[PDB]
């Protein structure tokens, strides 16, 4: 059990928005380094694909050379039904073994998104915290991020999705910025990018919300 | 090789208050049975103790022998942070591989508990979500549950406590209740426990007229 | 020189918390002075106890002496109602006594906490004071703590349980507190911890944002 092969899906920002390219990254870890004869294949549809990066092997820590193949794939074939395997042959390794993902779920949910103000005991503290709910999204591969102003707001902690009792799955995004930021009137906008949206893109905004 | 053992930490609901016993998970369970004779000696926290409550042996349809070998806990040794290693061996094991888990980390931060209204959007719908954040706790072992005239509400789902940038944890618990019910005469409290807190429990309450 | 038992209970907070759980008392008083034994035996149930401390025998002024003691008692098992009797044997008196004590018997009625704000006429003094009304729990066995911004408030007195007409009791925690402080908006509250509430803790939030 030398080569121990894990397959990642594709970055769920980049996998829908176009800024950079989304990829499936098929790296086997703890590998040995008395087999440097490694092949990488990629049989999704039962095609194969021969325009993937190929990282060159990096020591690591341990004696192993870590071996990293990316494959650029298109947004739009990973968004409808198709199945992505990686085939990885080695000396050691007795039979390779297709990791078979896809982003093919059940049914795509449009998420519903609602920005909470900060509450009234947490305007004592120096730093406010914006919340951000984005709940009825069925597939898990979602991203939300804040801006303000048109300009980015990194200072963001977003939970990774959890399933309710709907069948859907909800997280929550939580925005740490100054009180007199909040105060100044300053409006925030929460932004999600989930597949059953429209233009696969939603933003709710909140700079005082009170009623 | 051969026997393997998966610690289970205790629940925090459990080993936080009184409401149920904390109990320990030291399952030796998948012992190989080729070798029926095991090694047990209780070294907790170090030291070999009299108490060793082990279940008698099960014989499962994988050909592997198991052993729901749990233990009852003190609420005063979790709170030392002292160690519960029960220093499992066979002869096809030789080397002990109790990976012990004690719960003294770091320095325990205080949560500061918010609770949010939902929003005007949320109105619209038949089911409304209230918003609990719990921020600044650094140990992550904490139960949250939603409460609703001195009875428990259990259509709430909680997210895992997500690591923050002051290096405490935050979570979010979210309940969903009647559009009616929340714009009618009905408060919500949601009660966090955790081992920094005053008594180890906090409470915020969540009524129509807060936000 | 008769020694009859004075059995004291679990601390409330002790009974439903994990600070101090365990600790019940068996302190006898009036024990005989010319008799250098002491004979105790805990019998939870009829079944005898195998981890109990008894203190050695302290000088009492009265012509007696006093004798401590403690065994660790189970959280669950008082709760539930288990009775636990320290059989305390000695040469004055022959045949031992048995007495005992648990929790009482009756069907537990859930407390209504209530945070009265400080009156009108009390806005005149430098010192307000903050009143937490707990009414209607049958059992007396309650503590009632005040706290202030996650911290315990010491400058607090509470009333013993009072009965009220249905047969459950009532109490009220009297919180003082500066003038200062209630003005500043400063949330206080007061914590409640008795048996029949949901996780044996309750807590009411008093602040100067109250009212109309």
């Amino acid at each position: 059990g030398g080569p121990s092969v894990f397959l990642f899906p594709p970055k769920p920002k980049d996998t829908l928005m176009i800024s950079r390219t989304p990829e499936v990254t098929c790296v086997v870890v703890d590998v040995s380094h008395e087999d440097p004869e490694v092949k990488f294949n990629w049989y999704v549809d039962g095609v194969e694909v021969h325009n993937a990066k190929t990282k060159p092997r990096e020591e690591q820590y341990n004696s192993t050379y870590r071996v990293v193949s990316v494959l650029t794939v298109l947004h739009q074939d990973w968004l409808n039904g198709k199945e992505y395997k990686c085939k990885v042959s080695n000396k050691a390794l007795p039979a390779p073994i297709e990791k078979t993902i896809s982003k093919a779920k059940g049914q795509p949910r449009e998420p519903q998104v609602y920005t909470l103000p900060p509450s009234r005991d947490e305007l004592t503290k120096n730093q406010v915290s914006l919340t951000c709910l984005v709940k009825g999204f069925y597939p898990s591969d979602i991203a939300v991020e804040w801006e303000s102003n048109g300009q980015p707001e990194n200072n963001y902690k977003t939970t990774p999705p959890v399933l309710d009792s709907d069948g859907s799955f909800f997280l929550y995004s939580k925005l740490t910025v100054d009180k007199s930021r909040w105060q100044q009137g300053n409006v925030f906008s929460c932004s999600v990018m989930h597949e059953a949206l429209h233009n696969h893109y939603t933003q709710k905004s909140l700079d005082k919300s009170t009623g």
